[PDB]
């Protein structure tokens, strides 16, 4: 199948964002919190958010060079995004793993990215069809 | 004309908690985050949550001694609880302030409660209806 355009990364970054999420996952924190850069960047020691996500997006990243667009599975394709949504989930429940209301938003946008990833997948390469899905894989 | 009771204010101050603030307002930062610890006390000197507020009122501190418990208005009325909500709310926003999503929460809140409080208020002290309600003083 024909790679998806960079404007529907895009738009598929963009469905990434929900308003039950209240924005959690599209703030840079090394920029919101200066103080406390430090103490995160030391258990998150590698950024990631929707805005960064975005930018990969538009530019390309995640759909060019060397970068697997299709795997041989649904889970295995698209491994740049779904490496920078699983390393924005890591970083939240590692920073935030004594407060559940974090924890659980953190899983909750695990699941729902991966079905996002994967749907996406699915309707741009039908050749993939009933293999091992992302949502299946994370967690 | 009687004080409430020292579980009557517990009760109050437990009905500040909203299950969609997500312990926004109740988390201890130093507890949940004990790393931290240091960093926070030097940005938020002067600790406050519903947990501690909650400490508080089984002190009896909202009623006994010099507290003022019903004033010549709603909004004059049960002073050191108005406070501690006030305190609660600038450290949110100091803490936050560069995150638009967290000030705003923290304004919301800010409303609801001192309107609990008044609400709590008129049914002790009915005598205030109609006076200044601390809700709209309280910006």
């Amino acid at each position: 199948a024909a790679p998806p355009s960079t404007r529907e990364m895009v738009q598929l970054v963009d469905s990434l964002n929900r308003r039950e999420d209240g924005g959690a996952f599209s703030v840079d924190v090394a920029e919101a919190y200066p103080d406390l850069r430090d103490s995160y960047r030391k258990i998150c020691p590698r950024p990631m958010n929707l805005i960064l996500m975005r930018q990969r997006a538009k530019e390309g990243y995640y759909t060019s060079g060397s970068a697997t667009v299709y795997g041989d599975t649904v889970a295995a394709s698209l491994t740049r995004l779904r490496e920078d949504i699983e390393l924005l989930v890591r970083n939240c429940i590692t920073f935030n793993v004594k407060v559940e209301s974090w924890v659980t938003l953190a899983r909750s946008f695990q699941a729902f990215a991966h079905r996002r990833v994967d749907d996406f997948v699915l309707r741009h390469a039908a050749f993939l069809r009933g293999t091992t899905m992302g949502a299946e894989v994370y967690e």
